[PDB]
């Protein structure tokens, strides 16, 4: 069961604590308290932030303490993102044996975060570490309307799911700042364009743009942020209203053979609570409003992220021949057998390269690597079934390859995430051509 405040006994090996977060001070006060006690007791500590934005915030709150920010993959506390940590676990050189792991926004359901929680909770169960998972919505939360620092006015209302030509005056007649959660980048593009046509200033946030676009919320005028679920991970906005579609997309592996994006479908209770949790933060500012369009539903056993986390953990060294388990509250989300995704050395390197350098989803990188294909061999992007033809502007997408041939994009394994929005398709087309954008 989660806990309300930190105590030094939580730093002893074998302890795993879920600590609640009500900002409005985890970053500025609680985190320094934990780090100071860890330094005083001479622990080997790592702090895991969900995003680089949050990591930079922590770096500021911890200045004056010996903390090493590690932006890419007992005297010094290490700080890095969840994904950076998991990337390090996959590298051939062994990660430090931290004996204290502090994971902020520990509800994050992306595969690298799930994998990090499994690795960490396994180290704790082995008696090698303590861990603190900081989140207001641990796995299994069923309350979409938790009590908050200031009361929130919760109103169920019809929320536009597409651009509107009339109606919905309540959306645009508000004079404050609104965070609008959408199920996908493409849906956000359409909503954002409609708001901009109405004269609103809109900033759009997604996983690929977050680390550079989020800063715009502090430096330019804005009326709406239109964001995917990425803003459920500690994103702080000066807003008085949240509009919540209550929808998400779900990547689903159909028959072990392809990945579709199912939905839009209802969000989890934790996601709804985190979306609503962008407001209600200041006890001296009442009147924040959460407007929501439908219900919640708990994640089925078919969400690809937990299977992808097992693909990662099956390829992460732990201790001799052991493989880490998922964190127990999340372990029933898969039926995969421990070790069924373990790859041999050379295929494992290719798997990591396809994710890190190719920017491919975990599942897709696994298919390619397990087929024995090397990282630079892109023939599989073009030799699939015509059912896998990728479309661009209603016609088949075509790529000029490194080898000087024009080919229809038709990958042997189809993962809908590679073409779900313009930027995703652009990156995958570059990969298929043997090229890579400077990033």
């Amino acid at each position: 069961t989660p806990v309300e405040c930190f105590e030094p006994s939580m730093l002893k090996k074998k302890q795993l604590t879920v600590l609640d977060l009500h900002p409005g001070g985890k970053t500025r006060r609680v985190l320094p308290e934990i780090v100071r006690e860890a330094i005083k007791t001479r622990l080997r500590t790592v702090i895991l932030a969900p995003t680089r934005v949050v990591a930079a915030e922590m770096e500021e709150a911890l200045r004056g303490l010996p903390v090493r920010y590690m932006t890419t993959a007992t005297e010094i506390v290490d700080l890095m993102c969840h994904a950076t940590f998991t990337s390090r676990l996959l590298q051939p050189i062994r990660v430090p044996n931290y004996n204290l792991y502090i994971m902020d926004e520990a509800h994050f359901t992306d595969p690298s975060s799930i994998a990090a929680r499994g690795y960490i909770s396994t180290r704790v169960e082995m008696g090698e570490a303590a861990a603190i998972f900081m989140t207001a919505t641990p796995p299994g939360t069923r309350d979409a309307f938790p009590d908050s620092n200031s009361p929130i006015m919760d109103t169920e209302v019809e929320v536009p799911e597409r651009a509107w030509s009339s109606g919905f005056d309540w959306v645009t007649d508000h004079s404050g700042k609104t965070v609008w959660f959408v199920p996908s980048v493409r849906n956000g593009n359409e909503i954002a364009a409609c708001l901009t046509k109405a004269g609103k200033r809109v900033i759009q946030l997604s996983r690929k743009t977050f680390e550079t676009e989020f800063q715009k919320t502090k430096h330019q005028e804005w009326d709406f942020v239109v964001t995917t679920d990425i803003s459920e991970m500690g994103a702080n906005f000066k807003a008085d209203r949240v509009i919540d579609s209550r929808r998400c997309l779900k990547p689903v592996i159909l028959d072990g053979e392809r990945v579709i994006l199912a939905g839009p479908m209802p969000v989890t209770h934790a996601s709804a609570a985190q979306r609503r949790g962008r407001i209600g933060r200041n006890p001296n500012k009442p009147g924040d409003e959460y407007l929501y369009g439908g219900g919640c539903a708990e994640t089925d056993e078919d969400h690809a992220h937990w299977l992808e986390a097992r693909m990662l953990l099956d390829n992460i060294y732990l201790q001799d021949g052991l493989i880490a388990s998922l964190y127990r509250p999340e372990a029933d989300k898969v039926a995969a057998i421990e070790g069924e995704f373990k790859l041999r050395t050379e295929q494992r390197k290719t798997f990591v390269e396809l994710m890190k350098r190719g920017d491919l989803p975990v599942w897709l990188a696994y298919q390619v690597a397990s087929a024995g294909i090397t990282y630079t061999d892109r023939r599989w992007c073009f030799d699939g079934t015509t059912n896998n033809t990728i479309m661009e502007d209603s016609v088949p997408a075509e790529v000029w390859t490194r080898h000087g041939e024009k080919r229809v994009l038709k990958p042997r394994w189809m993962d809908a995430r590679v073409c779900s929005d313009h930027a995703a398709l652009k990156s995958f087309k570059e990969f298929a051509a043997g090229k890579r954008a400077a990033a």
